[PDB]
C-alpha cells in the first residue's frame, strides 16, 4: 500500500519502560496472589493515519508462560519475568492484531504479560505500543481461536494493570541481546591457520532467495577481528572496529525474494574472524535466522563489484569455520545491543 522510502539504520531497541504488566483483575490487588489458569489477551493496532507500519520488534515478558499470536499467527513461546523474550514480526500495512495467551502456573503466585511493541513504518519513523489496560481479556479461558482477527472482542472487559516497568511486584525485567550469536561461527578465508591470519581484506557473501514468500524485514547482528564493511544488495549498511562490541542493523526494505548480505573485513595482524547472525521477516508471519558458516562464500583478493547481489562467484571458496561463538581467543563476553 505505501513506498517504503525508510533506509538500512542503526537497530533501535525496544524498551519496557512505558510497558504494563497485565492480567484479568480476577484478583482486585494488582500483583496479588492469582489460581492456575490461562488467559488471553487482545489489542488491535491501527497505523496513524499516513503511514503504513512495515514491521514489528517486540519484547514480551511474563509470569509465568506465553504463547505470543500476531494476525493469527503464532509467532513465539516464552516464559519468565526477570528476562524479557525478544520476537520480530512483518505487519500489515494498517491495522494489526496481537493476542497474547498468558498462564499462572504456581498456586497462590502473581500472575501477569508485559510487552512491548516497537512498530516501524514505511517513512523511516517508529512508534512504541505496549500492554495496558486498553487490552481486552477475559476471566476465564482463551476461547477456541481466540487470537484470529475474526474473533470479535467487542464485550471483553479490559485488562487490568498489575504494575508498571518501574513499580511492580516483578522489578524491571533485563532486555534480552537483539540477537544470539551463539548458535553462529567466526568464519574467516581458508589462509586462516594456527590461530592467525595474513594482514589484509576479504570478502564473504550470503545470498537469501526463497522465491515462494515475501521478505519484508532484516534485523543483522556483526563483529569482526578487526573491522568490516557490510552490504546488502551492493548497498552500504554500516560498518564496525571493534570485536569486543557488536553492532545491530535493521534493514526495512529488503527486496521482496532475493537479498544478499557481503561483508569486507579486514585483518590488522593476528587472528582473524567474522561472525554475524541475521533475522529475516516474511509476511505471513514466519522468519528465518541465518549465520556464519560454511555455506557463505568467501575469496581472498577482494574483486571489484564484490558487493552487487548477481556477481558471478567462480573462485569464491566456501567461507571456513574459526569455531562457534565462544571459542578463543574473543571468548564468549561480545557486548552485544539489547532488543
Ligand atoms: C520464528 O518463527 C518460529 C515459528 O513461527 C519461532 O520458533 C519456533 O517456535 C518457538 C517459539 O519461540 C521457538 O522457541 C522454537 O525454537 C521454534 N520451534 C522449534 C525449534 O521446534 C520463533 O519464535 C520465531 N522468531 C521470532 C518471531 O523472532
Ligand atoms: C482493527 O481496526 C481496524 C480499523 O478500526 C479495522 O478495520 C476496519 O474494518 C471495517 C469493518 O470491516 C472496515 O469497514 C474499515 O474499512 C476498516 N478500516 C481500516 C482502516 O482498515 C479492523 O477490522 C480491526 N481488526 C480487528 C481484528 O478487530
Ligand atoms: C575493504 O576494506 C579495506 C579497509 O576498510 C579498504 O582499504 C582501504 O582503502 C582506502 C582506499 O579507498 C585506503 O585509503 C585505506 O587506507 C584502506 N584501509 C585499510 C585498512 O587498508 C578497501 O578499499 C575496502 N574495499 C575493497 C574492495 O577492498
Ligand atoms: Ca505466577
Ligand atoms: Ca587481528
Amino acid at each position: 500500500t505505501c513506498k517504503i522510502t525508510a533506509t538500512p539504520s542503526q537497530f533501535q531497541p525496544a524498551l519496557l519502560n512505558a510497558s504494563k504488566w497485565i492480567w484479568t483483575g480476577e484478583n482486585p490487588i494488582p500483583g496479588g496472589s492469582n489460581i492456575i489458569s490461562t488467559r488471553p489477551f487482545r489489542k488491535n493496532i491501527t497505523a496513524p493515519c499516513g503511514k503504513c507500519s512495515v514491521c514489528a520488534t517486540i519484547v514480551v515478558a511474563s509470569d509465568d508462560a506465553h504463547t505470543f499470536y500476531v494476525n493469527g499467527v503464532r509467532i513465539g513461546t516464552g516464559a519468565g519475568f526477570r528476562q524479557g523474550q525478544a520476537l520480530f514480526v512483518a505487519l500489515q500495512p494498517t491495522w494489526n492484531l496481537f493476542a497474547i495467551a498468558g498462564q499462572n502456573l504456581v498456586a497462590n503466585s502473581p500472575a501477569g504479560i508485559m510487552a512491548s511493541i516497537l512498530v516501524h513504518f514505511s517513512d523511516g519513523t517508529s512508534e512504541t505500543f505496549v500492554t495496558d489496560e486498553s487490552w481486552k481479556t477475559l476471566r476465564a479461558a482463551p476461547p477456541e481461536n481466540f487470537q484470529l482477527p475474526s474473533t470479535n472482542d467487542s464485550n471483553w472487559p479490559s485488562a487490568a494493570v498489575q504494575g508498571a516497568y518501574q513499580n511492580s511486584v516483578w522489578g524491571p525485567p533485563v532486555l534480552p541481546p537483539v540477537l544470539p550469536l551463539r548458535g553462529s561461527n567466526w568464519i574467516w578465508t581458508s589462509d586462516n591457520v594456527n590461530g592467525a591470519a595474513p594482514v589484509g581484506s576479504r570478502a564473504f557473501r550470503k545470498t537469501v532467495n526463497q522465491c515462494t514468500k515475501v521478505a519484508v524485514c532484516a534485523t543483522v547482528l556483526i563483529a569482526a577481528d578487526d573491522r568490516y564493511t557490510l552490504y546488502v544488495n551492493g548497498a552500504t549498511v554500516g560498518s564496525g572496529s571493534s570485536y569486543t562490541v557488536a553492532d545491530a542493523y535493521t534493514i526495512p526494505n529488503l527486496h521482496p525474494t532475493f537479498n544478499t548480505f557481503a561483508i569486507n573485513a579486514t585483518n590488522g595482524g593476528g587472528p582473524a574472524g567474522v561472525i554475524a547472525t541475521i533475522l529475516i521477516t516474511y509476511s505471513d508471519g514466519s522468519n528465518e535466522t541465518v549465520v556464519t558458516d560454511a555455506s557463505w562464500k568467501a575469496i581472498q583478493t577482494i574483486p571489484q563489484g564484490f558487493q552487487p547481489p548477481l556477481i558471478d562467484e567462480f573462485g569464491w571458496e566456501s567461507a571456513k569455520i574459526i569455531g562457534a561463538f565462544g571459542v578463543a581467543p574473543w571468548g564468549a563476553g561480545m557486548v552485544i545491543p539489547s532488543a
